[PDB]
């Protein structure tokens, strides 16, 4: 049977939860998160509630990509589901969505020391390794999708455009993986030197940051650009020479610096993977290759349905349904 629930209004909204989650406070404004107290745990907790979760097509396929996503993430570096729930009894009833995970710190978002630049870095890409065995993209790696807590413990969760990858910004369909690679590289910089590698104003700003740094693309990468005008773009630009990083970055560990050349590479098909990362010598001291796991297949065929707001509605409610808790340890 379902636990006994409890309504109460937390700013705007009205929260119907389960007795076992106390104390709710509110965090931040997707939907809106509230810290609580978990009483079968012990531990502090955060309960995101959805808004309008079903309203459209888009709302509600998005509703059920999250859940999938979410119930998928089994590994120390990323986002967990520790709880799930709605206050409805039947699939008719059903029209919110709550998602319960581990409270965590501050997020990302000053210079900090080599040591601690490694071992967050590390965490970063051991969680990317692991996300992208599922094949999955995150997309939107950025220092506030990045939680920290007071042990340095990090985990991925979920401007922008400063951490795009250029590929990205050139509105490339065919982007992979790496684009997230490129993503670690922005964090990396700015996590060693106290300021955003690459802070463009706009789109156009942005790749004139980016390629002033590694330089226009060479006849090699061209050669791979389908779009003519993408190509007449960049082909257009005032060639830039590939600076040295040892001279961008002047005092920091030479081998932070050579990881960042590997990572910031313009070409996609060339730049480092997250396993290829962690093997790097910059992570000596962290590197385990028995204990940096890959995930379970992921099944996103789903994702190139087209369904009825009522058929993701069912799909959610079935997911909700389906959830097994954690092992508590
Ligand atoms: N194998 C590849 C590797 C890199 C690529 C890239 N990289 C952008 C220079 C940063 N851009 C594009 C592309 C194609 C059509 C429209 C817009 C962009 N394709 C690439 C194909
Ligand atoms: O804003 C937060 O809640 C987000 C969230 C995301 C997914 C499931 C439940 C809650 C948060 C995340 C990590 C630490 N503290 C708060």
């Amino acid at each position: 049977e379902r636990p006994t629930f409890y309504r109460q209004e937390l700013n705007k909204t009205i929260w119907e939860v389960p007795e076992r989650y106390q104390n709710l406070s509110p965090v931040g404004s997707y939907g809106s998160v509230c810290a609580a107290f978990d009483t079968k745990t012990g531990l502090r907790v955060a309960v995101k509630k959805l808004s309008r979760p079903f309203q459209s097509i888009i709302h509600a396929k998005r509703t059920y990509r999250e859940l999938r996503l979410l119930k998928h993430m089994k590994h120390e570096n990323v986002i967990g589901l520790l709880d799930v729930f709605t206050p409805a009894r039947s699939l008719e009833e059903f029209n919110d969505v709550y998602l319960v995970t581990h409270l965590m710190g501050a997020d990302l978002n000053q210079k900090l020391t080599d040591d601690h630049v490694q071992f967050l870095i590390y965490q970063i890409l051991r969680g990317l390794k692991y996300i992208h065995s599922a094949d999955i993209i995150h997309r939107d790696l950025k220092p506030s999708n990045l939680a920290v807590n007071e042990d340095c413990e990090l985990k991925i969760l979920d401007a922008t455009r400063w951490y795009r990858a250029p590929e990205i910004m050139l509105n490339w369909m065919h982007y992979n993986q790496t684009v997230d690679i490129w993503s670690v590289g922005c964090i990396m910089a700015e996590l060693l030197t106290g300021r955003t590698l690459f802070p463009g104003t706009d789109h156009i700003d942005q790749l004139k940051l980016i390629l002033r740094l590694v330089g226009t693309p060479g006849a090699e990468l061209l050669k791979k650009i389908s779009s003519e005008s993408a190509r007449n773009y960049i082909q257009s630009l005032t060639q830039m020479p590939k600076m040295n990083f040892a001279n961008v970055f002047i005092g920091a560990n030479p081998l932070a610096v050579d990881l960042l050349e590997k990572m910031l590479v313009l070409d996609s098909d060339k730049r480092i993977t997250a396993a290829q990362a962690l093997a790097h010598a910059y992570f000596a001291q962290y590197h385990d290759p028995d204990d940096e796991p890959v995930a379970d297949p992921y099944d996103q065929s789903f994702e190139s349905r087209d369904l009825l707001i009522d058929e993701w509605k069912s799909l959610t409610y079935d997911e909700v349904i389906s959830f097994v808790p954690p092992p508590l340890d």
